[PDB]
């Protein structure tokens, strides 16, 4: 038969879901990474009043024109503005941020002035408005500052705080149930029975889920018993928006698990044109969506990263999405490649004698090892119908995000 | 004159010692923590020779006979075969199940045809095909991760494959924080004459937590010398680092500078950078001090390029201490003055041609904080360079996850 393209599989998945709308209001310090549920519209002008941008003296243009020294009637600070008398022929010592006096027309740097006996003289011309930041020049009251669907980071939260807003409404955390199946799987700190190995995928998915801002319900390991498995699915579906199998449940093979899966929902089993991996299951349970990952650790991790991650992004209500961008760079390592599959190989991005990045391999790309995720810092995304690439050619690279 | 940024950082780093106090935590609670000791594998991974496919385990001599081989038994995942395996027969096996005693090869189901008197093999069989060997991944005894390794999704699951549930990591860095000034007001409160909302304190708090530090926020302190002294004593009493987000002298001779000079040994630098320049650093009775300038743009840049690396060393992280940069061509004409290393904000994107190029976010004035939302990278302009035209190369430093 034939293999399904990755963007095809992805677009197909995304067209089926609806982004959550349930919200909750939280103080700013608790919002890193949360999604805005509604537009943030400013109740005030920013800045709130005409203020000084420099340390210096505030004056009236008609006073400069005299050519004669102007005595300091007073001084104005941001913490305590001046409100005394400001008679004609005089100036005011003003600091950064302090509001401008009654009829001030400009602010002069402390550097472009000379102290006289009983007054201050200014050297260099003075233009109306110099060193004066005006009310509303940055933000207008009634204007939309950040649109709904915006992921909040250090770049926008402090801005929201300059508005005087202490709490904001955000979409609730996406709830994800997760578990693994297999008589060969053992828990941490327990002895290994005949033919057993330690469960690793579940911890990997748990960690990524938490760093992505989701709320995780980890149900542990379920042994190969038809009664226990059905009960696990029903419990997981009951309390979450998404249910994920980190390994053990069929992604195509006709075994006892595939039967239970199909009785509980409408599932699709795909054969993707990727490497490593290939099979992937996705479908609708009674009260949630289902994602089933392949058993191989390398394949499970790559599959979660490129399909489940963006799936969760749309569900959270985030409008900006597509994952990290890619760039073309030359390779310094011979790479082995076979046509027919988009091969996400691991490598190492680095600087060249000149200053531009170049990528090396991490070693073998088998799925019999996991260490390449640690050594490398990026994905070398080799085109579906391409073959082996030699030193010097161009390749596309995708730097790892913060999960690695 | 001025002090280069390399000079300031080096000075700072040479003065401090990384933390060594440790605590043990389960794996699921270790994201971003620093491994305190070498992790040594007590097992072989895999722990046994097993099949890589769903199919059949056989002997080379049986295949050579050319006759079909009936099934003598089966091996399941976690249910291996320990029964009889007579000459002229084969054993059924699944992915990940261990190979029976004496197995020489594994054949996938598709290179097979079910006959009436046994299973027939249709392809050539090479010795060792489709058998994963014990230890091919991790040998018992080896050191898997050295002390100093920052733990992420890349290493924690590997540790789990060893059967280890918890590991020892360095304690979190404790950082106290506060701002000062009669003009600062708290969120959800009315602004009096000349007041503005405190913005710097939140910025720092946010970055500190994302970097894995334990934050101790003391709030806003009014211009009162008695309250200032109390804030310093309190902060210094339970912290590794103390930070003033704004309001305390970075060089100017006011009442706050006097207090600073009274409680510790501080230095007031004037850096050759833009935006900003002033920065305060020194030693208090039980901690290190970092004083940021008042302008929001200056404080954030200053914290990012100087305070961030200092906290990295303190944490015990042994990873590189080199900002990741690269040279690209600019697509905007940049205005630059000789004499200051200018950390302008810009936008990196693919040209229709496929390679990266950067454009400005717009006006690089410090009176605004928006360049951080619009941009996704810094444009690090050499200290002595002048204006630059379209087509010239420049150094760019992509933003990390704090932005
Ligand atoms: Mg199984
Ligand atoms: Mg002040």
């Amino acid at each position: 038969t034939g293999l399904m393209s990755l963007d095809t599989a992805l677009n197909e998945m995304l067209s089926r879901v609806t982004p959550l709308t349930a919200q909750e209001t939280l103080p700013l310090v608790q919002c890193f990474g949360r999604i805005l549920a509604s537009d943030v519209v400013s109740p005030l002008d920013v800045p709130g009043f005409d203020n000084s941008a420099m340390d210096g003296y505030a004056v009236r243009l008609a006073d400069i024109a005299s050519g004669q020294p102007l005595p300091v009637a007073g001084k104005s600070f941001a913490g305590q503005p001046y409100h005394g008398e400001w008679p004609a022929g005089t100036c005011i010592r003003i600091m950064t941020g302090a509001p401008v006096p009654e009829g001030c027309e400009a602010v002069v740097m402390q550097e472009q002035t000379e102290q006289m006996d009983n007054g201050v003289r200014f050297t260099a011309e003075v233009r109306s408005g110099q060193n004066i930041r005006r009310r509303g020049e940055d933000i207008s009251a009634g204007a939309v500052v950040f649109p709904a669907g915006t992921r909040l980071t250090t770049a926008e939260l402090p801005v929201i705080a300059s508005l005087g807003i202490a709490e904001v409404p955000v979409i609730r955390k996406v709830r994800v149930a997760l578990f693994s199946t297999g008589d060969e799987l053992q828990l941490p700190g327990q002895p290994l029975g005949d033919g057993q190995i330690y469960d690793t995928n579940r911890l990997a998915v748990h960690l990524m889920l938490e760093q992505l801002g989701c709320e995780v319900i980890n149900l542990g390991i379920i042994r190969d018993d038809p009664h226990a498995l059905r009960a696990a699915f029903i419990e997981a579906d009951s309390q979450a928006d998404v249910v994920i199998s980190s390994g053990g449940v069929s992604v195509g093979e006709a075994d006892y698990t595939k039967t239970i899966l199909e009785e509980l929902g409408e599932i699709a089993f795909w054969k993707l044109a990727i490497k490593p991996g290939k099979p992937f299951a996705f479908g609708k349970l009674s009260n949630s969506w289902f994602c089933g990952l392949p058993g191989n650790p390398v394949s499970a991790t790559l599959t979660f990263y490129q399909l489940v991650q963006p799936l969760l992004a749309k569900l959270s209500g985030n409008t900006a999405s597509g994952l990290p961008a890619r760039q073309r760079v030359r390779t310094a390592s011979r790479l082995k490649k076979t046509p027919g599959r988009l091969d996400f190989q691991r490598g190492v991005l680095q600087r060249n004698a000149d200053g531009e990045l170049e990528v090396t391999t991490t070693g073998h790309q088998g799925s019999h090892i996991f260490s390449s995720f640690s050594l490398g810092n990026c994905f070398i995304v080799l085109e579906r119908d391409r073959g082996n690439v030699e030193v010097g050619e161009w390749v596309e690279v995708e730097p790892f995000n913060a999960l690695f």
